[PDB]
């Protein structure tokens, strides 16, 4: 390899340390919508997969020039949040008013309901509480709900750009119909409206309407994917749990119904996560594990660390008692320990990364020269990451960054040798590069352990 060449990347990289491996304006847009969890809770651990991915996918994009927008779905109808307007009524009149009270078959309760009942109480006073103030109660918690998703997100560094209700789309259903029936994709039957997916690759008919005369989920879905596949954008990309392989025949076919081209809505399957501790699976105040409880306990960088660590359609399995050991098994411990170890050698030889700049390479051990190569390489795997979804290949490129880096460092003199500012330039780079790429997966880079 050429070291006056990647000298000169390395002073093109280190001159604008903002703006390495960034790519230009690109021409493909895209929408992802991801999360779209329920207002009547906070996220469960299964969120957490699509949650990470997503966001992680968004800022690579982001960084590679990409115009990229995100959206999360709050199915808020009545019908949907009544049940949580009822069960804060239920644990006002039981754990509050202290009242015996039947309880159906399904129901939401927790710590979380409890909370939210006493903060129901304060607002509207004991006079509110009865079965016709249920649907204002759910408007008002489902506001409640969508805060704490919302700060449940912020904790695991992830931010939403634009959260839209199911409620806005109630006027917007007949279009739908009618731009379907001008593609022949709907038909009546036995008084339903059913959509003729079975022309279009699904395993049969699908209900749109009701013989109530109500719209189903999938008829809400198709609206609502209807209005993001009419924005502009060059593609739309769903995060979906794996199990909802056999929904994507039914979706394609209605997008097709619309005269849209379906190759341009790109559904990626997050798959099932098992979490161990000390060789027993994961467990605890709620009959759910939640997102907030596992980055309680495991920090935001661990989470975006594991749930980013397999491909995304294939099952993850971690054992959380790994993040007490400060060795390779430990890969957050280990690549920040490589950054900190770099910030460290700076201050032992009284220099800033300015003062070394000067140095050209020339004196590198071809296992300077790797290191250097595998530094500047982060371009390369962020765009192959991206293109091919495979947001692992970050986690992977950095675990073997550090650990080069490690052993390098180990088998290397630095401060007082001849070649000082060669090997501090070099590391200059290496620090960068775990920062930036950290920063992609929302992992801010220690200085210090």
């Amino acid at each position: 390899l050429s070291k006056t060449f990647l000298n000169e990347l390395a002073n093109q990289a280190l001159t604008n340390p903002n703006d390495f491996t960034k790519g230009e304006k690109k021409q493909e847009s895209f929408l992802l919508e991801y999360v779209s969890a329920n207002p009547t809770g906070p996220l469960h651990i299964g969120h957490a997969r699509g949650a990470v991915f997503g966001d992680t996918l968004t800022r690579l994009a982001r960084h590679l020039g990409y115009k990229f927008n995100t959206e999360y779905y709050v199915n808020d109808a009545g019908n949907q949040i009544y049940l949580l307007g009822l069960s804060i009524l239920l644990s006002v009149k039981e754990s509050i008013l202290h009242e015996n009270v039947e309880y159906p078959e399904q129901y939401y309760k927790g710590e979380y309901i409890v909370d939210l009942a006493k903060e129901a109480f304060e607002k509207f006073g004991k006079e509110f509480f009865s079965e016709e103030n249920i649907p204002s109660l759910a408007d008002w918690a489902k506001d409640k709900m969508l805060v704490l998703i919302k700060q449940n997100l912020e904790q695991a560094k992830i931010k939403i750009d634009s959260y839209v209700s199911e409620r806005s789309y109630y006027d917007a259903l007949n279009a739908t119909l009618e731009s379907l029936k001008e593609h022949k994709g709907i038909y009546e039957q036995e008084g339903k409206i059913w959509l003729a997916s079975s022309q279009k690759g699904d395993e049969k008919d699908r209900v749109i309407i009701r013989e109530d005369g109500r719209g189903t989920y999938l008829a809400a879905d198709i609206v609502y994917h209807k209005d993001k596949m009419s924005r502009g954008y060059g593609k739309c990309i769903n995060i979906w749990g794996a199990d909802h392989h056999g929904y994507i025949p039914r979706m394609k076919a209605a997008m097709e119904f619309l005269g849209f081209d379906s190759n341009n809505l790109e559904i990626i399957l997050a798959q099932m996560v098992s979490l161990l501790k000390d060789g027993e699976p994961y467990k605890m105040a709620g009959n759910f594990i939640l997102m907030s409880d596992v980055v309680d306990e495991i920090g935001s960088d661990a989470l975006r660390y594991i749930f980013l660590s397999k491909k995304c359609d294939t099952h993850l399995e971690f054992d959380i008692s790994d993040l007490q050991k400060e060795d390779s098994s430990n890969p957050v411990y280990y690549i920040n320990y490589a950054h900190a170890r770099i910030h460290q050698v700076f201050a032992k030889a009284g220099k800033k990364i300015d003062d070394v700049m000067k140095a050209d390479l020339q004196s590198l051990n071809q296992d300077g020269v790797n290191l250097l190569f595998e530094a500047l390489n982060l371009k390369a795997v962020l765009n192959d990451a991206f293109e091919a979804r495979a947001l692992q290949k970050i986690p992977d490129y950095l675990k073997n960054l550090a650990a080069n880096f490690h052993k390098f460092y180990n088998e290397n003199k630095v401060v007082g040798s001849a070649n000082e500012n060669d090997l501090l330039k070099l590391f200059s780079l290496v620090a960068l590069s775990i920062k930036t790429a950290f920063s992609l997966m929302g992992i801010e880079a220690k200085n210090k352990m």
